[PDB]
């Protein structure tokens, strides 16, 4: 049962719970002690929730950003449906009430008991909300499909709740003692080190002596720092790095000078080495896990008299007119202001913080102990504010805490637009415990969807070893907060686990045999009892809600690419054509890009919708879950520009020319006045493309990579190279889109202005969220994508928008390009 449960987590994190054990570090020990019991009263408080109150935490409701329609009702036990006819602008509470009224009638004889379940999936329609708001109701809407849904009473609701259940006196200048190491490389050895507080270095670099090249070296030799023992401030950072010369990298190393518990480093560490590719302190603050291979370092940190880091108590103890011209990098005249002004940022200027923050002197606990006075009693900073505080540059744990204190305030939704980010932010963390694991692991367990999501960002970097331990030990706490959910991703897990075994059988004999006869080979590989009970009946790892129920064997294959991807359809008998979901399983490749890509798609469309204008985007699922092995979401009811430009024969869309081509298979696919509404559909998603993949910087664009749906929306895909990293792009507007957009003449003014007045509108309302774009990719700097290295990536988006520019320029700017586009279209 515990052991059980204990065996469970070690084969669901990937790690044994024992590797945790061996280490016997007090810090892992208190680490999983403390957690343990916060995630124990997060889930005690959990069964104590309403009926209502635990829907909202294991089925959230899916909301999005007059005239009625057809809708389907059950109840749970019976088959018997009713059909009504109800208004778009209906509560549920209404649906509920004739869906009582209707079994009044044919059973022969209080609607608030009673929620809403849709067929064959993880959600629920619930609140006061009208019908048009949901995004099923709403898909049911454009997609023109049914509503079927079935009627749960609350002690129905009630019954899975309970089956759901578990000190400034040391003057002297700052010194160490480089002893001795062992490492292989082919010239002389030197050992370059450098104290940090964020980017910032907190004095200059001490580089040692020429030792020979064969070496298992020794130094011995007192590298002192140009800074007081007492100036260093809380998180210290001290950084080396080991390389030849005659330049030749080889090897670095990093740590906190201060321990887990406030107090100095005492006497002698041994620091294991991670290779390189000339100082970096960004790199984790943990010795390399590989202790054998590993170059390591042992090093002396003097005995200076116990000294821990002074309480809050001590450190709280301890014109106005240039001033805004430069606040809108500065020189150090221009510091000097900043920092001898700092009680009116604070009281008239608040989220100037971080440009405040910047010009303190972090080598000097003066200003340091000065600015902590501050920031005590400092107002709360918006969302966006408190973003650009997460970033590597503050790494003081109080202005971290204010930052947690700013974003507690972040609706579900917005934390899981974000959640990507602020898991890459626990890469740059310190200490295990802290106030982001702390939050993140609390909103997961209020939330499972964001428990769910959050599972699979730390689960999808195991492979790597500079996490695996504080990941491990951070979905360990999970499933100690959520024993039912951890089952349920255990089934999803296996799933994986099976789907890898499938796709390596298909990728040898797609080598040797055919492709048919990998194919049937590949279908009576799933035939089998432990494919058939493993790849059935799971939550969709890309979404909580949807089910993938039962495997539609026949319909499953492999793209004929390079890894083979595999395609694997589902159908569900209660949820009817709602439950017939595609999944692509890619092995080989890294689908982290791709996924932020498709976050910034997301969010545009969100920041658009929120403006009102609906670009039609279809940011579908994409998610890693493994070393280089993910999940995309089968976008349904669609082909490739190619594939339609192939004008096959006898088909609904023979076309004479490439150009008609588009037009023919969009009419063929939309009869009657249906196409006006698929050109519409067309032109919104097609301008919504054309501003993403600019701002994005999405190259290596062809007919193979740009979808279409059959209800008229275009959509790209293949997001693996963008920031103009082909593995300066200029604006896109193909020929054979300009036509569908013109209705298929060669001139048609009217509608092709309205059509620029979109890429207009949209390019300006991300201009104005230009911020969030930034402050998003800057805490993605953390992730190690070979794409979002440097500022230099950072740069594109900065020029792409032009936020150095005004919205006349910017616009005027921008009217040249999409010009620039058209006339370049032949
Ligand atoms: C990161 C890569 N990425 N991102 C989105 C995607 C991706 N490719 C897709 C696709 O591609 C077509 C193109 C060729 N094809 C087939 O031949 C099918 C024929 C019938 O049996 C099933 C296969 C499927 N169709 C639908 N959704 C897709 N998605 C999300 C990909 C591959």
């Amino acid at each position: 049962v515990k052991k059980l449960i204990n065996s469970q987590i070690s084969l669901l994190i990937g790690k044994g719970l024992h590797e945790f054990d061996s280490l016997r570090d007090p810090e892992v020990n208190d680490f999983r002690t403390k957690m343990r019991q916060f995630c124990e009263e997060a889930a005690a408080h959990r069964q104590q929730l309403g009926w209502v109150e635990w829907l909202q935490y294991s089925f959230p409701l899916q909301l999005e950003p007059n005239r009625a329609l057809l809708v389907n009702v059950k109840f749970e036990g019976s088959e018997e449906s009713f059909t009504f006819q109800v208004s778009t602008k209906d509560m549920p509470l209404a649906l509920m009430a004739c869906a009582l009224r209707k079994k009044a009638t044919v059973f022969r004889q209080q609607p608030e008991e009673y929620a809403l379940q849709v067929n064959g999936r993880h959600e629920y329609l619930y609140g006061n909300y009208p019908l048009c708001h949901f995004q099923y109701i709403c898909s049911c809407l454009h997609s023109g499909l049914t509503p079927h849904l079935t009627m749960v009473h609350s002690s129905s609701i009630l019954a899975m709740r309970d089956e759901q259940s578990n000190l400034w006196s040391l003057e002297q200048p700052f010194s160490i003692e480089l002893i001795e190491g062992r490492k292989v490389n082919a010239m002389k050895l030197v050992v370059q080190a450098g104290l940090f507080h964020g980017n910032e270095m907190l004095c200059k670099t001490v580089s040692s002596s020429e030792v020979n090249v064969c070496s298992e070296p020794v130094w011995k030799q007192r590298l002192e720092f140009d800074i007081s023992v007492c100036d260093l401030p809380r998180m210290a950072r001290l950084c080396f790095a080991l390389y030849a010369v005659v330049d030749c990298p080889i090897a670095w190393a990093n740590l906190m000078l201060f321990d887990y518990k406030d107090q100095l480093k005492t006497g002698e560490r041994c620091l294991y080495m991670w290779p390189s590719v000339l100082l970096n302190p960004a790199g984790t603050v943990r010795g390399n896990p590989n202790t054998e291979s590993a170059a390591a370092l042992v090093i002396y940190l003097p005995e200076v008299a116990p000294v821990y880091f002074p309480a809050l108590e001590k450190i709280l103890e301890l014109q106005l007119q240039l001033r805004e011209i430069l606040e809108r990098e500065l020189y150090e005249h221009e510091k000097d202001l900043v920092w001898k002004m700092r009680h009116e940022v604070q009281e008239h200027f608040p989220e100037a913080l971080a440009r405040l923050l910047l010009v303190t002197k972090w080598n000097k606990h003066e200003d340091v102990a000065q600015m902590l006075y501050l920031l005590c009693s400092w107002p709360e900073l918006p969302v966006l504010s408190a973003l650009e505080l997460l970033d590597f540059s503050f790494p003081d744990c109080y202005v971290g805490s204010f930052a947690i204190k700013s974003l507690r305030k972040l609706t579900d939704d917005e934390l899981f637009q974000y959640l990507l980010q602020l898991v890459q932010v626990l890469k740059y963390e310190s200490y295990l415990d802290c106030e982001l694991t702390k939050f993140l692991l609390g909103r997961a367990l209020a939330n499972r969807k964001i428990g769910h999501f959050l599972f699979w960002h730390l689960r999808s970097e195991m492979h790597v070893p500079s996490v695996a331990l504080r990941f491990g030990l951070i979905m360990e706490a999970y499933c100690r907060g959520s024993t039912h959910h951890m089952k349920v991703l255990m089934k999803q897990g296996e799933a994986l686990s099976k789907l890898k075994a499938l796709n390596d059988f298909v990728k040898v004999s797609s080598q040797k045999t055919t492709k048919p006869q990998t194919k049937e080979m590949m279908h009576m590989c799933m035939r089998q009892e432990t494919y058939m009970e493993a790849l059935s009946h799971l939550q969709s790892p890309l979404d909580p809600s949807t089910l993938l129920e039962e495997v539609c064997v026949e319909q499953c294959t492999f793209m004929d690419s390079k890894m083979k991807p595999l395609w694997i359809m589902y159908s569900s008998e209660e949820a009817g054509s709602a439950g017939n979901v595609g999944i692509i399983f890619k092995n080989g490749d890294d689908l982290r890009q791709d996924m932020l890509t498709l976050q910034m798609i997301q969010l545009m469309d969100v920041l658009w919708k929120q403006e009102g204008l609906d670009l039609r985007m279809t940011p579908y699922g994409c998610l890693p879950t493994g070393d280089r092995t993910g999940l995309i979401e089968v976008v349904l009811h669609s082909d490739t520009i190619a594939n339609i430009q192939l004008n096959k024969s006898n088909m609904a869309a023979t076309a004479a020319f490439n150009k008609d081509a588009l037009l023919n298979w969009l009419k063929s696919k939309n009869p009657g006045e249906a196409l006006d509404r698929a050109i519409e559909e067309f032109t919104l998603s097609c301008a919504g493309y054309c501003v993403a993949t600019y701002v994005l910087g999405i190259g290596d664009r062809h007919s193979d990579n740009i979808m279409i749906r059959e209800s008229g929306q275009l959509f790209h895909i293949d997001f693996g190279h963008f920031l103009g990293n082909f593995k300066r792009v200029p604006f896109i507007l193909t020929y054979d889109f300009v036509h569908v957009i013109q209705q298929g003449k060669t001139n048609n003014s009217e509608k092709f202005e309205r059509f620029r007045g979109y890429c207009e509108r949209a390019y300006t309302i991300l201009r104005r969220h230009g911020l969030l774009f930034l402050h998003l990719f800057a805490l993605m700097r953390a992730a190690g994508l070979p794409e979002l290295s440097c500022s230099k990536d950072i740069q594109y988006l900065k020029d792409s928008l032009a936020l150095g520019k005004t919205e006349e320029e910017a616009l005027k700017h921008f009217r040249v390009k999409f010009n620039e586009a058209l006339r370049e279209s032949w």
